Formats: structure tokens, C-alpha cells, sequence
DNA sequence: AGGGTGGGGGGTGGGTTTGTTTTTT
DNA sequence: GGGTGGGTAGGGTGGG
């Protein structure tokens, strides 16, 4: 027989097997004898201020705290533009303002502008508002700018800041207030003019955010309707003339910068000086990137590389008649794959035995290399002793490692830190002298046509560069290490792909209409680097069958508060069933924890130890949004004891203190709104009135459920074969994998076959980052449309043509009766928000579901 | 994303993870 | 080579 014969045949009779057991593990949905009679019964029933402010200023300039910080402030680079950038400001209403690292454009063209002002006469008539792209950001500048002027920060005061759950706000006229980009945007709600707003001034507009652009376009369609307000934009440097000509041509500042000369060497320049010699059987390559990534670009990443093959046989031969044959070679056969650990941790032993005292930076992609590089400096015996410390930097290191990076050392310390690209955005060490780059950095995307977002590594771009080039000399003068040759330095991208051109435009489509700003295709064209039209059109294809929106997008009132709530549409609908079910407190636990990050931190040594308390954590609920619930009650009532104990309990379960904090403000925040729209009665998320099915982990499985319904897993389980085995299936996604830091990685004694995930990802291999299991009634009840076939098994049920139940005919019907009575329920209580009353007869569809998840179930099959 | 108790027919088949950032009154 | 490793994540120009 043929070798292609027998094995394709092989498979015919493991896939028959395999349908054939399929057909027999399905889940039986019964619920009673007494409980179908009493279903059936209830079925058949269905002016002296503003001279003021000059004679404070005049008062103040004789302050002694005030002299001495007037000047340190002559040294900064834009001091002297003081007269150009107050001028133009005054005359132009666009205008640009580009600087280079070092000057201080940030805290000394808001104060310019109001110092203009006051000193004028009229300086009770404006009012500077600057936004600002981080929490942290927003309030440094402020706390600066406040000990600039000899003042303090809010409590009516010339200054203060406004963030989330947290604003210092200043006086009324005249003032700074420096907030986030998402704070402006709430604005435009009330007054949609921005009105009492003097001065707008947008800064580090080159990163290219999500909000920030979202922000810009509307300030520019608004500049008609208010002549008199004025915008100041602050790029830096490079491509700064986009933002010109997308205005209409507005003056530009090029305010030069401050810093200490650096040297900057390339691959060739580093192999040659240190004289590193490659290690043997080394070279040894893997899969080609049997991928075939999708992303956005693709085409342009195809282009870039051809011309990189061709004119990498006239650079070699270039470069032979300049540098030695022995580092030609090495370069040569260089895996561009991955960045060489090897040639690092060579690099960082040469800087400490040659070099003079500093401290050493080094970039990495991610954790993996972040582990990898730490094995191989404390393997060596030279970086045991006390003199070198390591610090690795990542965002799941406890509390970025406390404040250890922060604090000086003496000679001899050499402090060496190893980040990912967390430390170049904000991190503040102002000691590093020796900064390497391995020039790769990590980019998320997102597959239009897969409905998929991957992950993977890419090469820097030049912006990425020279941001992580400028964090050496500043306040000493240093070296810079990149680890790529000339050849890549001339190829690399100019910028990163804006983040409106990625990321899935769900909460955008809806802030859109929120507004009143258009018609969400419309309003999408006007903005710089427009999104594709396919990703524009798949977007509002998924709102129409969640229902977000109307058939020709009219903002059916379901979707209106889903607008007004500052998380995601599909996280949107678990918080208002949990006001609906009464299940308030461990639902908007489980909404602030998917909305932003999780309180669970892994520090390097102690891996396996961490992923062990998660789990006992989790007890034996087979879940993954049920241990925050479980670690956020535990730490509640650690606190109780006392500020001692709940330190102990953070340490002891590797929890996080400030996530903790964050995510009870952010539970308040969600309790407050439903209040004001009406589905509960009180501001307080523990409300025992509002805490009825609040000790049920069925309940609370039912209603995620109905918030991530379109995101169900198979747990198809092979028998046999050594140690026992689970596939997940997806039905776009085909078959996936559950991620190790999901708590049922490694579980086989699954009750229900079924699953619901939220974030899933491309990296190797499709991901599930947390998936929960679900019994077949939290599926039939909020679910698709509920269809009864015979397939010469029982009368099956199916919820979505793919997930099938075995029940008799007349218990069928009665569930799919249910439904639709619910359903007309459902859509009545959302559209007219009432506490509901569990005292009367009116409506108790909600009563018997509760009654039908609460009891029966327990299917274990 | 299979085992090493198949076999080393090939690695251009595959053999566990983990850029950061944001939201009125 | 095996077939309970998979052909809903390998291939037959790898073997039976």
C-alpha cells in the first residue's frame, strides 16, 4: 500500500472515534418534575481681582524662595525665546512649538503665556489647561511648575493638576491645570464648545496615542466655532512638520536643547574595541518565522529588507577596507533574528573593568531576554560579590522594584539595570552614564480579516532611538551602544505605526456619536493616517449584534450607557446585569480588574512559587475572574486587623498594594453612575439591599456570561493516551491553547465542557489569557438563538448551531420559551432603570432563572 | 504544537509563557 | 516507526 494511503486513511478511523465520542460526552439539561408544572403555570400568565493678581506678583518677587528659583530657571534653553514664543502665540492661533531633549518647553511655555497675561493687566481672562500623556506625568509637572512659582500645588493656587480620583484644582481665573488627555474629552459632553477655556496646549503629540489624536481633530473642527481660543502643540523635533501642514501651514519654533555630548557606536564599532570572538556551534538557526505575520504594513516590511539583500554585497566590501577581517566575519554572520545575549553580557564585563564609574542601562524586548541576561551575569563569579547590583525592570516586578533605582549609590556600586522599553518612557533614574541598545522593541497589532490581535518583535524605530539615546547625557556625559550595523541604522523606520492605525476602534466608534461629532465613517476621515475601511466597517458590524447600536446608528438606548461608561462595550454589559441581579460588589470587581491590569505581580527568582499561590487562591472554582474576587475579599478583611497585617497578606500571596488601592476607587466610581442613571439606590457597591445573590458563584458566572457571551471555548477532552490531555477549540480560531498564567493550565477534572475567555493573542500560538467555565444554563439563558433539532440522539438544543445539549422535546420548549419572555424583560428594564422589587408578582421571569442557575445544574459531565 | 520506549526522513513540520498606557460634574 | 502523535496546528518529493 501507499505510504500517503494508509496514513490518510489512518485518519478516517481516529476521526470517526473521535466524532463518535464526541456525540456521547454532551451535557443533559433536565431541571424537575415539580419545577416544569410550576414554569408552565407562570408561562401561560407571560472686577478689583484682576488688578489683584498684578500687585501679588509684584509682592512676591521679593520673596527669598522665589529669587533663588527665578534663577536656576535663567539656565533652561527656552528662557531665552521668551519674547518669540509669547509674541507669535499672541498673533497666530496655531502654532507649533519643536524642542529637542533637554529644554523645558513643557513647564515654561504654560507659565510664558500667563506671566504675558497678568503682567498686561488682564490676567483674570484666561485660563491655561495642558494635557499631559501619563498619570505620573500630570502630576511631577504640576508639583514642579508649583515649587517653580513659590507656591503650592491646588488649594487655590496659580496651579494644580486633575486626574482620575484625583484633582488638586486650582482658582478659577487665571491658574494651570494640567490634566490627561481622557479628561477633555469627558468635557466635551457637557459643554461640547470647551467654553471658559482661554488656552489649550497639547504636548508630546509625537507618540502618536489613541485619545491624543481622537483630541486634535476635534480641537481643529472646533477652532471655527471659537475664533478667540488658541492651541499650542509641542512635537519634538523629527517629523514635526506633519503637524504643520495637517493645520494649514501654522509658524513653527525649533527651541534647541541642553545636554552633555555622547558618543554613539555601532555593531562594527563595538566587536572591534572589546575584540569579542563568537562562540562555537552558536550559529546553529532555527524556523525561518513560519508565521506569515499579517500585519498592517507587510507589504512595506516585504520592501524594506529587498533592499536590504541588495546593498548588503556592496557593504561588506565596504566595510573590509576600513575595519579588521576578524570583526567583519563576525558581523557577518550575525543572527538578525534575535539580539545576541552573549555579545551583551561580554559588553557590560569590558565597560566595568575598563571604563570609569557609572551606572549601565540595557534595553531589552521582554522577560524572556530580561531572564535570560540575569542568568548570565549571576552565573559568572566577577557580578556575586557586593560591590555590582542587578536591577531588572518590568511592569509584573513588584512595585517597579520599590524605589532601589531611585536612591544614589557610592563608588564602586555600579548599578547596572536591565528594562524593557517601560524605562525610556518615564522612569527617572538620572544616574545612568552607559546606556545599550538592543535594538529590537516589542509592537501589538491587530488582523482585520483573522479578528485577531499578535504580538511580536520588531526593530526600533529612529524616534524609539533617540529617546533611548538622550536618557544618558544628562547630567554627565556618556556612551551609547547600539547593537546594529550602519546598514540598519540607514533602513530603520522614521516612525511607529500610530496607534489608531492598530488596536480594535470598539470604544472609539462609540465615543463618536456620544459627542455628536458625526457619523462614525464620516468623522473617521478627517483624522491623520485615517484607519483602513475594513477595519472601520468589521467595527461597526460587531456593535450592530451586540446591539450598541441602531440600524442605521441611531444610539438604541442600551448603547447610550454603554458610552457613558469608561470601559469597554462587551465589560459595559457585565456591570449593568450585575445592578440588574442583584450581584453588584463581585462583578465590579471582576469589571475594574479586566478594565485595567490585575493585582497579581511575579518577581524573577520566584516563579513557580507565585504560580502556586494563585492557585490556592482560586480554591476549587475552576475560574480565573473568581480569584480576584477571592484575593480582593481576603485582602478587605486583612486590613481590618490592621495596617501591619495587610502588608503581611500583600507579601505573602505576591499581591500589589497600589493596584489594590486603585482598583477600590475605581468600584466606587462604577456605583456612582449607576446611581445617577438609576438601577440602584445608593452609592455604596457593598449595599446589602443591592447584595441579594452576592454569595452564589453561580450567579456570578451567569452574568459574565452574558457580558462576554461571543467568546466560548470547546474543552474537548481526549481520554487515554498517558497522562490526560485538553484541547481547546474556537469556532473562527480553530484550535487554541490556554496561557501558563492562567490558573486552569494545567486543571483535567473540568465539570461543563465550555469556557468564555476575554483578551486572546497571536504570539507563538493563539492564547487564552483567563477563560472560566460555564454550566449549560448560563449559555441557554444569555446566549444566541435557541434552536431545537434531532440528530437520532435526543431532541438537541443548540444556542449558536454549535453548541449542542441533549434535552427531550418538552423540557426544550419550555427553556426556549423562557428565553424569549426574557428577553422582552431585559429589554424593557434597560430602556426605563427601576431597583426592581423582590416582593411582588409583576415580573419574575428573573425570579425562576435564578431559582433554575441557583439549583439543579450539576450536570458533572 | 507527538515522544525519545520511531529515528534521526528534516528542521523549509514541531517540541510551554510575560512591550506600556489612558477615562467630569 | 505508530496509529491512543495528527491529518479541525507536519508531510508524502520521509517510511510502511
Amino acid at each position: 500500500l501507499k505510504g500517503r494511503e494508509i496514513g490518510l486513511w489512518y485518519a478516517k478511523k481516529q476521526g470517526q472515534k473521535n466524532k463518535e465520542a464526541e456525540r456521547q460526552e454532551r451535557a443533559v439539561v433536565h431541571m424537575d418534575e415539580r419545577r416544569e408544572e410550576q414554569i408552565v403555570q407562570l408561562l401561560h400568565s407571560v472686577a478689583t481681582l484682576d488688578q489683584q493678581l498684578l500687585e501679588d506678583l509684584q509682592k512676591k518677587k521679593t520673596d527669598l524662595r522665589y529669587i533663588e528659583m527665578q534663577r536656576f530657571r535663567e539656565k533652561l534653553p527656552s528662557y531665552g525665546m521668551q519674547k518669540e514664543l509669547v509674541n507669535m502665540i499672541d498673533n497666530h492661533q496655531v502654532t507649533v512649538i519643536s524642542g529637542e531633549t533637554g529644554c523645558g518647553k513643557t513647564t515654561q511655555v504654560t507659565q510664558f503665556i500667563l506671566d504675558n497675561y497678568i503682567e498686561r493687566g488682564k490676567g483674570s481672562a484666561c485660563r491655561i489647561v495642558c494635557t499631559q500623556p501619563r498619570r505620573i506625568s500630570a502630576i511631577s509637572v504640576a508639583e514642579r511648575v508649583a515649587a517653580e512659582r513659590a507656591e503650592s500645588c491646588g488649594n487655590g493656587n496659580s496651579t494644580g493638576y486633575q486626574i482620575r480620583l484625583q484633582s488638586r484644582l486650582p482658582r478659577k481665573q487665571g491658574s494651570i491645570l494640567y490634566c490627561t488627555t481622557g479628561i477633555i474629552l469627558q468635557w466635551l459632553q457637557s459643554d461640547p464648545h470647551l467654553s471658559s477655556v482661554s488656552h489649550i496646549v497639547l504636548d508630546e503629540i509625537h507618540e502618536r496615542n489613541l485619545q491624543s489624536d481622537v483630541l486634535m481633530t476635534v480641537v481643529k473642527d472646533l477652532l471655527s466655532y471659537r475664533p478667540d481660543l488658541k492651541v499650542v502643540l509641542m512635537s519634538a523635533t523629527l517629523n514635526a512638520e506633519k503637524f504643520s501642514e495637517y493645520f494649514g501651514n501654522c509658524p513653527m519654533i525649533h527651541i534647541p536643547g541642553f545636554t552633555f555630548p555622547v558618543v554613539e557606536y555601532l555593531l562594527e564599532d563595538i566587536i572591534e574595541k572589546i575584540r569579542y570572538v563568537p562562540e562555537q556551534k552558536e550559529h546553529r538557526s532555527q524556523f525561518k518565522k513560519g508565521f506569515m505575520q499579517g500585519h498592517v504594513n507587510r507589504q512595506e516590511k516585504e520592501e524594506k529588507e529587498a533592499i536590504y539583500k541588495e546593498r548588503w554585497p556592496g557593504y561588506l566590501r565596504e566595510l573590509r577596507q576600513r575595519y579588521s577581517a576578524s570583526t567583519v566575519d563576525v558581523v557577518e554572520m550575525m543572527d538578525d533574528e534575535k539580539v545576541d545575549l552573549n555579545l551583551i553580557a561580554a559588553l557590560i564585563r569590558y565597560i566595568v573593568l575598563e571604563e570609569e564609574d557609572g551606572a549601565i542601562l540595557v534595553f531589552l524586548p521582554g522577560w524572556d531576554n530580561i531572564s535570560t541576561l540575569h542568568d548570565l551575569l549571576m552565573s559568572q563569579v566577577m557580578f556575586k560579590s557586593d560591590k555590582f547590583i542587578i536591577i531588572p525592570l518590568h511592569s509584573l516586578m513588584p512595585t517597579v522594584n520599590q524605589t532601589q533605582v531611585f536612591k544614589r549609590t557610592p563608588p564602586g556600586v555600579r548599578k547596572i539595570v536591565i528594562a524593557t522599553n517601560i524605562a525610556e518612557t518615564s522612569i527617572t533614574i538620572d544616574d545612568v552614564v552607559y546606556v545599550i541598545d538592543g535594538g529590537k522593541i516589542k509592537e501589538t497589532h491587530f488582523d482585520t480579516q483573522n479578528n485577531i490581535s499578535t504580538m511580536s518583535a520588531e526593530w526600533v524605530s529612529k524616534a524609539n532611538a533617540k529617546q533611548r539615546k538622550g536618557r544618558a547625557g544628562r547630567v554627565q556625559p556618556g556612551h551609547c551602544y547600539h547593537l546594529y550595523n550602519s546598514l540598519r541604522a540607514s533602513l530603520l523606520d522614521d516612525y511607529q505605526l500610530p496607534e489608531i492605525l492598530r488596536t480594535p476602534l470598539e470604544e472609539l466608534c462609540l465615543q463618536i456619536k456620544i459627542l455628536r461629532l458625526g457619523g462614525i465613517a464620516h468623522f473617521l476621515s478627517r483624522l491623520m493616517d485615517p484607519p483602513s475601511n475594513e477595519a472601520v466597517l468589521l467595527s461597526i458590524k460587531h456593535l450592530m449584534e451586540l446591539n450598541a447600536l441602531d440600524k442605521q446608528e441611531e444610539l438604541t438606548p442600551l448603547g447610550v450607557h454603554l458610552a457613558r461608561l469608561p470601559v469597554e462595550p462587551h465589560i459595559g454589559k457585565m456591570i449593568l446585569f450585575g445592578a440588574l441581579f442583584c450581584c453588584l460588589d463581585p462583578v465590579l470587581t471582576i469589571a475594574a480588574s479586566l478594565s485595567f491590569k490585575d493585582p497579581f505581580v511575579i518577581p524573577l527568582g520566584k516563579e513557580k512559587v507565585a504560580d502556586a499561590r494563585r492557585k490556592e487562591l482560586a480554591k476549587d472554582t475552576k475560574s480565573d475572574h473568581l480569584t480576584v474576587v477571592n484575593a480582593f475579599k481576603g485582602w478587605e478583611k486583612a486590613k481590618q486587623r490592621g495596617f501591619r497585617y495587610e502588608k503581611d497578606y500583600c507579601w505573602e500571596y505576591f499581591l500589589s498594594s497600589n493596584t489594590l488601592q486603585m482598583l477600590h476607587n475605581m468600584k466606587g466610581q462604577f456605583a456612582e453612575h449607576l446611581l445617577g442613571a438609576g438601577f440602584v439606590s445608593s452609592r455604596n457597591p457593598q449595599d446589602p439591599e443591592s447584595n441579594i445573590n452576592s454569595d452564589n458563584e453561580k450567579i456570578i458566572k451567569a452574568v459574565i456570561c452574558a457580558g462576554l457571551y461571543p467568546k466560548v471555548a470547546k474543552i474537548r477532552l481526549n481520554l487515554g493516551k498517558k497522562r490526560k490531555m485538553v484541547k481547546v477549540y474556537t469556532k473562527t480560531d480553530g484550535v487554541v491553547a490556554i496561557h501558563p498564567k492562567s490558573v486552569n493550565v494545567e486543571q483535567t477534572e473540568f465539570n461543563y465542557n465550555w469556557l468564555i475567555y476575554h483578551l486572546k493573542m497571536r504570539t507563538s500560538s493563539i492564547y487564552l489569557y483567563d477563560c472560566t467555565e460555564v454550566s449549560p444554563y448560563c449559555l441557554l439563558f444569555f446566549g444566541g438563538d435557541i434552536s431545537i433539532q434531532k440528530d437520532n440522539d435526543q431532541e438537541t438544543i443548540a444556542v449558536d448551531e454549535w453548541i449542542i445539549f441533549q434535552s427531550p422535546a418538552r423540557i426544550a420548549h419550555l427553556v426556549k420559551e423562557l428565553r424569549k419572555e426574557l428577553d422582552i424583560l431585559l429589554q424593557e428594564k434597560i430602556e426605563s432603570p427601576h431597583p426592581v422589587d423582590w416582593k411582588d408578582t409583576k415580573s419574575r421571569d428573573c425570579a425562576v432563572l435564578s431559582a433554575i442557575i441557583d439549583l439543579i445544574k450539576t450536570q458533572e459531565k
